[PDB]
């Protein structure tokens, strides 16, 4: 599930993973 873009950013986002970058780590750092 994508989940407003990222409810997990590689949740799957069926891409499989890395659906949105860079907040694939955000909560690593900044939210983008």
């Amino acid at each position: 599930w994508k989940s407003q873009s990222f409810c997990t950013p590689g949740c799957v986002t069926g891409v499989l993973q890395x659906c949105f970058i860079q907040t694939a780590t955000c909560n690593c750092h900044i939210s983008k």
